[PDB]
């Protein structure tokens, strides 16, 4: 199954974390990275907060069940990032979000797939569009269309 995972890091120098996360993702059992988008520097979704994020999208081939994949992404979040105390927006330094899991729709207490807000987030959509420009969401929405319509600022590469 191809899962699309968004990586966000709000570290000032996120490359090493992102690389650790990518390695970690590549190490998830039953999985392997198909493609990694470029790394993009994106303005934080919250206030300015300050920290730009590095955002990237990863296409991960996996035979894992989505909740099993989520276990691994959450593990990697815990292992490779930490919590920003008191931060309401982006408390984690490293977010790994399953954006899409194959063509599955998942609406469980643990997991909302497609990612519950990705259609509002250029920082998720543009990297994904880089690696999956033709992507069609389970409901038939098209990634390209969402971008076309919402006119999300293009992202600068990190
Ligand atoms: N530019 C940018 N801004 C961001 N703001 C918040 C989060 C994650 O915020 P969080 O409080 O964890 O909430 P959620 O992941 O549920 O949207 N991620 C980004 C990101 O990846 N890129």
């Amino acid at each position: 199954t191809v899962a699309y995972i968004a990586i966000g890091s709000n570290l000032a120098s996120p490359l090493e974390q992102v690389n650790a996360a990518l390695k970690a993702l590549g190490d998830i059992p039953e999985s392997h990275i198909l493609t990694v988008s470029s790394f993009y520097r994106t303005p934080p979704l919250g206030p300015q907060d300050q920290p730009d994020y590095l955002n990237a999208a990863v296409a991960l081939e996996t035979s894992l069940a989505p909740e099993e994949l989520l276990n691994h992404t959450q593990r990697i979040e815990l292992q490779q990032g930490r919590v920003r105390k008191a931060e309401r927006w982006g408390p984690r330094t490293l977010d790994l979000d399953i954006m899409l899991f194959g063509n599955e729709v998942i609406n469980t207490e643990r997991l909302t797939v497609p990612h519950y807000d990705m259609k509002n987030r250029g920082f998720m959509l543009w990297p994904l569009f880089e690696i999956a420009p033709e992507l069609v969401f389970p409901d038939g929405e098209m990634l390209r269309q969402i971008l076309h319509t919402r006119a999300f600022d293009k992202l600068n590469k990190w």
